[PDB]
């Protein structure tokens, strides 16, 4: 839906509109980032600096809370509010309806890592502001006070280290934070690759599989059912917070820099976040969830937020939005302060973040089979499960479900197989 008829691979930064005068809005959820007390690099602070080489492209920025339902809000408004957001929860097949392409994918495949995520029927619609993996973020102060001197790698450990923080230390051992829903249904995002070490499960198993969600007895600690069971069992043997429904995410950030929790179940965009919300960032450290197959851990690859474009906005603004996220891309090194992987496509430096996955071995989701793009996104939408797609209260249950004891993990995991099962065959 380009205007301009500028793409992205022909953009080249401090040349191209460099005619340019407009000024454009940049949608996002980083609320922490608007505030000019943000313990770090703010969106000003980088807008300052595009601002050296654009000097004339003037840039907004909004943010909201609950950033996936308002980004959908907007969306549904259709105006011009917005030039740059990050894509919500929309399908693949919908993206050319609201967003701008930044190209065929096979040429934006030699500019940035992940040309395919946010990607429809050959093009490009989505630029991740960095690349990401999930965890876990740990106090190891706290830690070390409970005598765990290794990471755990599978379930039991990670619930014996539980037991061992709640019975020699006073941190809260593992928040939940229950009340960001956000926060639960990202859940979701180790239920492939990390929990399998097999980039062809998400895209291609569990769109021809009618119980992904139940126990591998041949591995038990494996597979999408482990995953849910290490929060089910964090619940129900006492080791979270007190009171699921009154958590507070921006308080927790401090909590976990001061020791008073222990782990949160988060990717690494969160790590520096909780490093620069107090005085011990040494302590905030980050492991790869403790999952192992045959021997070996594994984290998937796959983008934050990526940066999309909207199709309303005039010639000139789309054109600007573009050069904004190029500049983002090859010049801003967000990547490099908020926990990132650099989407330069063949940049291989990575923060400090990741110094404990040094054996990890991360792997990006492989993409539907030749001809099921659409597959697992309407498996998805049937069910109803919302699997990464911000569905967070069916993670909610789960931990009402553990609380009070009405199910087992297992009579959980039967009820999702119903429904996915059930999609499965419609589709
Ligand atoms: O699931 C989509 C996407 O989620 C990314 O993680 C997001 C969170 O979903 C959430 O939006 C979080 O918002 C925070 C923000 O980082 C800061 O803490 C601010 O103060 O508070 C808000 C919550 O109100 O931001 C992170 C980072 O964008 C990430 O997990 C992606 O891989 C994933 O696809």
């Amino acid at each position: 839906n380009n205007k301009a008829g500028v793409t992205y691979p022909e953009i080249k930064l401090g040349e191209t509109g460099k005619d340019l005068k407009a000024t454009i809005t940049f949608f996002n959820g980083r609320t922490d980032m608007g505030l000019a007390s943000y313990p770090g690099k703010n969106w000003d602070a980088y807008i300052k600096e595009f601002n050296a080489m654009y000097p004339n492209i003037t840039v907004k920025v909004q943010t909201d809370s609950n950033y996936a339902d308002s980004a959908l809000t907007r969306l549904q408004a259709n105006n011009d509010s917005w030039d740059i957001m990050m894509i919500p929860a929309v399908d693949r097949s919908e993206f050319s309806n609201y967003f701008v392409s930044y190209g065929k994918t096979e040429d934006m495949d030699k500019e940035i890592k992940l040309a395919n995520e946010k990607a429809y029927d050959g093009q490009t619609y989505g630029v991740a502001t960095d690349g990401q993996t999930s965890g876990v973020v740990y106090n190891a102060k706290v830690f070390k006070e409970a005598g765990i001197n290794e990471l755990p790698k599978t379930p039991e450990e990670f619930q014996a280290a539980l037991k061992a923080i709640k019975e020699k230390t006073k941190a809260v051992p593992l928040y939940t934070n229950f009340a960001e829903e956000w926060a639960m249904g990202a859940w979701d995002q180790y239920i492939g690759g990390n929990a399998t070490g097999d980039p062809k499960f998400m895209n291609q198993i569990m769109p021809h599989d009618k119980t992904p969600f139940a126990k591998d007895d041949k591995a038990p600690d494996t597979h999408p059912y482990a995953v849910y069971k290490t929060l089910y069992d964090a619940v129900a043997n006492g080791y979270t917070e007190e009171d699921y429904s009154t958590t507070d995410w921006e308080s927790s950030k401090g909590k976990m820099n001061n020791g008073e929790i222990a782990t949160m179940v988060l990717g690494a965009w969160a790590v520096p976040q909780m490093k620069q919300a107090g005085e011990h960032a040494d302590d905030v450290q980050y492991m790869p969830f403790p999952i192992t197959v045959d021997g070996k851990q594994y984290a998937t690859l796959a983008g934050n937020y990526s940066m999309g474009i909207n199709k309303n906005s005039d010639k000139d603004r789309q054109e600007a939005a573009m050069i904004f996220v190029k500049w983002m891309t090859e010049k801003s090194g967000y990547s490099k302060n908020e926990g990132g992987i650099p989407i330069v496509k063949n940049d291989d430096s990575y923060p400090d973040t990741y110094e404990h996955f040094k054996d990890v071995e991360l792997i990006v989701d492989a993409p539907a089979k030749e001809g099921e793009e659409d597959l697992f996104a309407d498996i998805n939408s049937d069910s109803e499960l919302g699997i990464n797609n911000g569905n967070g209260k069916k993670i909610q249950d789960i931990v009402v479900d553990a609380a009070n004891k009405t199910k087992t993990i297992d009579q959980i995991m039967g009820e999702w197989d119903q429904k996915w099962g059930k999609a499965v065959e419609s589709e």
